[PDB]
């Protein structure tokens, strides 16, 4: 009665304008098509109001919103998938709740409870169940948003916010059983997040800057970037995604690397699902450790390193054969090892995302 | 880039809702109340389309829009100043044009004409004419905001962008001829910015992380946060404020002293003033160097401090009497000394903004 929005006070409001769907041809690029209904929570000096959800449509904001002076706004990103017998599953929901929680403590923004907000976008998706894409490899973008709406121009913790998610169908990443490498920008020039700062939060605020970067990654004929930090040039993570190396350490020993929750890097979901695996597996040593660009050169050089690849929503697991550094090409041996490793992890996750064995991660909508 | 909108092209659209006034008994609380118009200009594929003044009112914005998700948003704050002759003036507009422009550059939003904006911007002035008030130390805020508006969830460069001009007149914020200093909560627990960073862009991103550490310098019992940086605590700036510190260096030389725009310092139009000024009264050292909390507590001890203080177009300039630093209050005996440096610097800033005496600075409206 002044703490959280309940699905059970959830209105529906049906659009009277559907929109037409891609057609099975329609591409389906990332982020461009969004479908017919949104969810929507007002909150001000009197709590949540009722989660509503609503035909798509567009924002109506203050010119002194501070979602758009000082930031205060944050998102998630997680994905639905619809398997063969057409019932529609999310990855984790609830690590991304958790998430979008803490985030959203991290800008003074109001929190919520996470099944209510969980149930609601359950209620969304079910909504647009039509919208999911089934044709191998395809998804449904699950976008949550929660941003500061007080229309004063004072940098304070806001009285007035609204939370809001909107879909939209993502077509495949790679081919039914294959994957292909990027090539990424190593250059300290740039910092993404320090020690400190919010970089393991996700908020808007982190990504504004990266544009420049990433063009600057492209005109000098790379895809991505790797985000290197401090003196030693640690890897951190790979643009959007977070890094892992499968390799022989300086120790001898086989193992699965990856840049610890120090806080400057955000708690990847995949990240997190792909430790829990290789941790299960049990058949060789997965540690979170720093990565320094020093460790990762004498590896290269005396050939122990077997696979490097980013995790993230876009594709689960995403193989890297090229990494320019100090004007450098290092070719990175990924694909002449399978890349046995990656091509596991991507097989597990399809299987687990797409219904194909039943596993607690699914959570049904 | 695309060539700027020009002003000649500016389109007005007078109000038929004319908000009244804040009675001269009603609190100018700082960006609260706002004009009845507002300045508007669009990008898109087409390159600026007009610029037009129309009624304050409220942004209608795509659910998807860059300037939500990835903070591509940037702002300007300035001040236009009522003389007793009614007559408005802006104070030094163009370093404020050329720092939007910068900004906007850093974030790859389009580019236009400093000129363009300033005069449109003089026009829209113009037209909310009334509302700049007239009581001694009062003023009209304005705040220039630019953001990318791509319905896309794609972090890419922005094909569609926005820039909008609000107006809000703020009441004094000393009485007339003196100052009250403010206390500062220094913690090394909190970072602002990073080198290679963009915190010297005023970009919201860099300023909705500072909402929780304010409350947590009120919780503490301080007014504002002095942000230290690096291993040795280099004093950076105070909030949305440079920081400045005039005392007897270890050499034995009396000077006026703020850090240097290494990067990862916001370049203060009031900060570059203090220096012009004081650089042409000749009467001491004046100088761009690192300040560390070491040299800060030795020159304490030893008396060599005289005033600290902050500059920034909310008061122009702020004195400090006490910075929370390990737990440990330190008396900063800026009141002690006048606080003579600060008076003078304040009395010039107002004979130029009130127009009493003429000058280059000034950009009658
Ligand atoms: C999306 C992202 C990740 C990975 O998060 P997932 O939950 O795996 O999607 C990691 N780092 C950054 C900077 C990201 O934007
Ligand atoms: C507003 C601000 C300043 C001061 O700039 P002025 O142009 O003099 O107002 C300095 N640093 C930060 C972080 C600021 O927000």
């Amino acid at each position: 009665a002044s703490s959280s929005f309940k699905a059970a006070d959830l209105q529906l409001e049906m659009t009277q304008k559907p929109h037409k769907k891609p057609g099975p041809g329609e591409p389906l690029v990332f982020g461009k098509t969004f479908t017919d209904h949104m969810l929507m929570v007002e909150w001000n000096d009197k709590g949540w109001g009722q989660p509503r959800i609503q035909p798509f449509q567009n924002l109506t904001l203050h010119p002194a919103s501070s979602s758009l002076h000082y930031s205060l706004q944050l998102f998630e990103g997680m994905k639905a998938f619809k398997g063969k017998d057409q019932q529609v599953r999310l990855f984790r929901p609830w690590l991304n709740m958790d998430r979008m929680l803490r985030s959203a403590m991290r800008l003074c923004l109001p929190s919520f409870d996470k099944l209510e907000l969980l149930e609601c976008i359950r209620r969304l998706i079910e909504v647009d169940k039509d919208w999911v894409p089934d044709a191998a490899g395809t998804s449904l973008y699950v976008r949550p948003v929660l941003i500061g709406n007080e229309p004063s121009l004072g940098v304070s913790q806001p009285r007035r916010a609204l939370l809001f998610v909107i879909l939209c169908p993502v077509g495949a990443y790679f081919p039914g059983g294959s994957v292909t490498p990027v090539s990424l920008l190593a250059d300290p020039a740039f910092i993404r997040a320090w020690v400190g700062g919010v970089g393991n939060y996700k908020l808007g605020g982190n990504y504004g800057p990266t544009v420049l970067v990433q063009q600057e990654a492209l005109k000098r004929g790379c895809e991505q970037v790797l985000w290197l930090y401090g003196p030693d040039h640690q890897l951190t993570e790979v643009g959007t995604m977070n890094i892992f190396v499968y390799w022989t350490h300086e120790d001898g020993v086989l193992e699965l690397v990856t840049p610890p929750l120090n806080g400057v890097i955000l708690p990847g979901v995949v990240r997190q699902s792909l430790l829990d695996m290789a941790q299960t597996w049990g058949e060789f040593r997965v540690v979170e450790r720093t990565i320094t660009m020093k460790q990762l050169l004498r590896a290269l050089e005396e050939g122990r390193v077997r696979e490097v690849f980013g995790s993230g929503t876009a594709c689960q697991v995403c193989p890297v054969h090229r990494i320019l550094y100090k004007d450098r090409n290092l070719h990175i041996p990924t694909m002449e090892n399978g890349p046995e490793l990656i091509l596991r992890f991507q097989k597990e996750l399809k299987e687990i995302q797409y219904g194909i064995r039943a596993h607690e991660w699914m959570f049904p909508v």
